[PDB]
C-alpha cells in the first residue's frame, strides 16, 4: 500500500526520478517505523529531514513532531509536496542541504542522498543536536561505524565517534526503494556523548593523510611546522600505534601534547 501509493503519485504528477540527485524513493513502511522508533520522536521535537521525496517519512514526522524543516533540492518535488500534503507544521526549504543555512533543531530523521553523505555528516557533527537517525548508502554507514584498527577506519569514523555513539540499527536492501538502486542502505543512530571529544581538524587531516603510518612518522611527514622539531616527536604519546589504530581519546592526547610544546 506504500508501493501502490508511490505508483499512484508517479502517474498522477508525472514524476521523472533523477538519479543525479539520488532519487530512490522509500517504499517499505517498516523502515519508516524503525527510524521514527529509534529517534523516539515526540510532540516537543523539532526535526530536520533532508530530501523529503514523496514525503512519506515527512508525513510521519509531521504528525508526531512539533515542527519539521525539510530541505529539497528539486523544485518540482516541492510543488508536489505542497499540493499533496497539508502540513501546518512543516516548513519546506528550497536548496542544497549542504549550501543553505540550517534552522535550529534537536533531532535529525532523514535519508541522506549519496552525493552529500560526507559534507552533510561533517556539517551535522559541527552542530548542537540531541539525536540523529539518518539512512546512508551501506559502504558509508560501515565507514562511520568502523572501529579503530580496521582498514575502513578514517577521519569520518574518528570525527563521528568523537561526538557520539554511532551504531547501525538496520540494513535496508535495495528492494526497499524505487527506482531500485545499485546499493544497499543502512539506518544509523547517532547519540551525542556527554563526554564530547573535540579535536583540531587540521591535525586530524594531517594524521589521516597517510593513516596506515605510525603516529611519529605521520607527524614527521605532515609539517603544515618548521621540520626542526625532531626533539618532540620521540616523546609523542601513542607512538607504537598507527593512525588508523587511534581512538578520539588518544588523538586528543596527541593534540594536548603538541599544544604543550607550542606546535599548535
Ligand atoms: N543536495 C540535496 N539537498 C536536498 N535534497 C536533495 C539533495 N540531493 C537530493 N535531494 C532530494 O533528496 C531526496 C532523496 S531520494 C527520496 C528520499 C526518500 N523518499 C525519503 O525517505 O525521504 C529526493 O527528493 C531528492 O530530490
Ligand atoms: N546497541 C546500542 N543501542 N547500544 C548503545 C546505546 C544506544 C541506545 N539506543 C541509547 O539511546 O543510548
Ligand atoms: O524529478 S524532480 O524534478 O520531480
Ligand atoms: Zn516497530
Ligand atoms: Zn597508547
Amino acid at each position: 500500500k506504500m508501493r501502490d501509493r508511490l505508483f499512484f503519485l508517479l502517474s498522477k504528477y508525472g514524476i521523472r526520478p533523477r538519479d543525479s540527485i539520488g532519487q530512490h524513493f522509500l517504499i517499505i513502511e517498516d523502515v519508516i517505523e524503525k527510524a521514527i522508533e529509534t529517534a523516539n520522536v515526540n510532540e516537543n521535537d523539532v526535526i530536520l529531514e533532508v530530501g523529503p521525496g514523496l514525503g512519506f517519512l515527512t508525513d510521519e514526522l509531521a504528525k508526531r513532531a512539533k515542527k519539521v524543516y525539510t530541505i529539497e533540492i528539486d523544485q518540482k518535488i516541492i510543488e508536489i509536496l505542497k499540493k499533496e500534503y497539508s502540513w501546518n507544521n512543516v516548513k519546506i526549504i528550497q536548496g542544497d542541504a549542504v549550501r543553505v543555512e540550517w534552522p535550529k533543531f534537536n533531532k535529525v530523521v532523514s535519508n541522506i542522498p549519496y552525493k552529500i553523505s560526507s559534507p552533510f555528516t561533517f556539517k551535522l557533527l559541527k552542530t548542537d543536536f540531541e539525536r540523529a537517525v539518518v539512512m546512508y548508502q551501506l559502504e558509508f554507514a560501515l565507514r562511520m561505524v568502523a572501529k579503530p584498527g580496521s582498514r575502513n577506519y578514517s577521519r569520518l569514523s574518528l570525527m563521528a565517534q568523537a561526538l557520539g555513539n554511532v551504531e547501525i540499527v538496520m540494513k535496508i536492501g535495495k528492494g526497499a526503494f524505487y527506482p531500485r538502486p545499485k546499493v544497499d542502505s543502512a539506518l544509523v543512530l547517532i547519540e551525542p556523548r556527554k563526554d564530547k571529544i573535540v579535536l583540531n581538524e587540521n591535525l586530524v587531516k594531517a594524521l589521516f593523510q597517510h593513516r596506515r603510518k605510525t603516529v611519529p612518522r605521520a607527524l614527521k611527514d605532515s609539517i603544515h611546522s618548521k621540520d626542526e622539531i625532531r626533539g618532540i616527536i620521540n616523546n609523542v604519546p601513542h607512538s607504537n600505534k598507527r593512525v588508523f589504530q587511534l581512538y578520539p581519546e588518544e588523538v586528543k592526547d596527541i593534540e594536548e601534547y603538541l599544544k604543550k610544546h607550542g606546535i599548535i
